[PDB]
């Protein structure tokens, strides 16, 4: 009987592994929950003719450029087809590190103090005061792809003896870099579905930081979830993310990475508007400590679809 979401999964950018893996989970999830869901994997097929095949809806579960950056939700909006998540606006600016960074501040809200690089001026050689202005930031220092995920690109310096290595990595996956001063900890996420916000996630890595292996590999990341913050400091998340998240013009659904620093004070670190659905990911653990099942929260993320 008639009425067929597809499911894109996939994809071609780095987080593709990780995007098969979110949709298997959410293509079990809704069909456990009555929908008849089709995985489509725009690698594999050409996703311009998702209307000419019948789907009604589409669950988007790509992660990263191509997938969340706003063209295919652009697409999407030509061909007339509501899906999951953020709009054009919204996707595009959040996954650009750089920008959201920009207006993040811009509106008064805390971001960490940072230095943005373009492999050009790389090429051409760092004109020492560069290094002035980086050095200024204090050590240790971190740098990373402005359009990636999963923590792909990544790296800390310590001593700026360090800083060519880490720059020549992150340039391989995009041409706009940011090395940020170094944020002491612990760390945070916080989910968003629909007009809600799930209790936080307080995250604990074995290494040095919440790297790809931490995340998807290793069984020694520990999670808190509610975070363990006094209610003084939860509301104070609350409202800063509330606030990241309106600021950005996001909707349907998404988790916001957060940060505590020696001064006592929350910093954002990015937003995500298709987040991992995977055994290992964030939101599913939010949602269920908010009492909803696997099946439910996907569910309700297809029901916010426009
Ligand atoms: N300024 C910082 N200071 C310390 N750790 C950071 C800083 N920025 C990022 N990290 C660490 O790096 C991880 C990945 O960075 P993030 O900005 O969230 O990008 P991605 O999209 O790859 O997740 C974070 O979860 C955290 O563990
Ligand atoms: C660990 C996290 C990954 P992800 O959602 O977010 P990050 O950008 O922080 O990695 C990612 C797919 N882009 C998760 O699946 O919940
Ligand atoms: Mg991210
Ligand atoms: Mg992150």
């Amino acid at each position: 009987m008639t009425d067929k979401i597809a499911v894109l999964l996939g994809g071609t950018s780095a987080e593709r592994e990780v995007s098969l893996n979110s949709g298997a989970a959410v293509l079990a999830g809704l069909r456990e929950g009555g929908i008849d869901a089709y995985p489509v994997d725009p690698k594999e097929v050409d996703v311009t003719q998702l209307k000419s095949m019948g789907f009604q809806k589409v669950f988007i579960a790509l992660h990263g450029r191509g997938g969340e950056d706003g063209t295919l939700q652009g697409m999407l909006e030509l061909m007339g087809l509501p899906y999951t998540g953020s709009g054009v606006m919204a996707s595009a600016l959040s996954m650009d590190k750089l920008r959201s960074k920009l207006l993040w501040q811009g509106a008064g809200l805390p971001v960490a103090p940072w230095v943005a690089l373009t492999r050009a001026e790389f090429e051409k050689g760092l004109s020492d005061k560069q290094l002035a202005e980086i050095s200024a930031l204090g050590l240790p220092v971190i740098v990373k792809p402005s359009r990636e995920g999963s923590s792909v690109g990544m790296s800390k310096v310590v001593a700026e003896n360090a800083l060519q290595d880490a720059l020549r990595l992150a340039f391989q996956h995009d041409e706009e870099v940011l090395i940020e001063k170094w944020l002491s900890g612990p760390e945070f996420t916080v989910a968003i579905l629909g007009e809600e916000i799930l209790p936080s996630i307080r995250i604990q890595p074995s290494g040095t930081f919440y790297d790809y292996e931490a995340k998807f590999l290793s069984d020694e990341t520990q999670y808190f979830c509610p975070a363990g913050l006094e209610a003084s400091q939860e509301a104070n998340l609350q409202a800063l993310v509330l606030k990241a998240w309106t600021t950005l013009g996001c909707k349907g659904w998404g988790r916001i990475d957060v940060m505590l620093d020696s001064d006592g004070q929350f910093y954002l670190l990015e937003a995500n508007t298709s987040p991992g659905m995977t055994s290992h990911s964030l939101v599913p653990m939010a949602a269920r400590q908010a009492g909803m099942s696997f099946s439910q929260l996907v569910v309700r993320i297809l029901e916010l679809a426009d």
